[PDB]
């Protein structure tokens, strides 16, 4: 598919057995998902945006479907106002920016 | 070009006649450049992301070249951690996400 950028590039994702909306974000190294009770072990992390740092929980090897494309990798969970799919998962679904 | 996402999608920009590197950022509504001297009028603004808000100088109608492609639009100048080209200018250069 092709997604234009006139509005935020939001798609449906499936994570943890839940459907959510998330932003496809070429400017994010990592994937940051809103607070959710994912099972299993995690590691504390701090990540920085414009603005400063926030505390997140790093979960590894998390299965996630992005606009129908299955992916597996690290997901950072914490208090974000928007779910962000970053390059660690965008590469897995073969996404490019084109102009 | 087609830009893959294994690496950060950094490109060279020309702004105020100066070369800088900036990140092509589909998750950003706006374009935010590090503190610099820039010709043109400005007004104070705030912009936010992960970590909270920062104060910026909003410059409208600024001529900028992004990877060799011309855009003319709003540039926010302030203490951003990295130079970001957001959707307001990615749309001008005809960028899309594809997978
Ligand atoms: C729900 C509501 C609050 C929303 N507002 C918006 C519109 N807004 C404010 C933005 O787009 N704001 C932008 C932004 O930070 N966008 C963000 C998503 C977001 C939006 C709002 C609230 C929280 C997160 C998404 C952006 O790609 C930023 C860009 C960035 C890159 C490196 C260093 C600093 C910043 N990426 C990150 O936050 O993580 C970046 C990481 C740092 N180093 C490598 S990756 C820019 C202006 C910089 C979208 S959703
Ligand atoms: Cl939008």
């Amino acid at each position: 598919p092709q997604i234009t950028l006139w509005k935020r590039p939001l798609v449906t994702i499936k994570i943890g057995g839940q459907l959510k909306e998330a932003l496809l974000d070429t400017g994010a190294d990592d994937t940051v998902i809103e607070e959710m009770s994912l099972p299993g072990r995690w590691k504390p992390k701090m990540i920085g945006g414009i603005g400063g740092f926030i505390k997140v929980r790093q979960y590894d090897q998390i299965i996630i479907e992005i606009a129908g494309h299955k992916a597996i990798g690290t997901v950072l969970v914490g208090p974000t106002p928007v779910n962000i799919i970053g390059r660690n998962l965008l590469t897995q679904i073969g996404a490019t920016l084109n102009f």
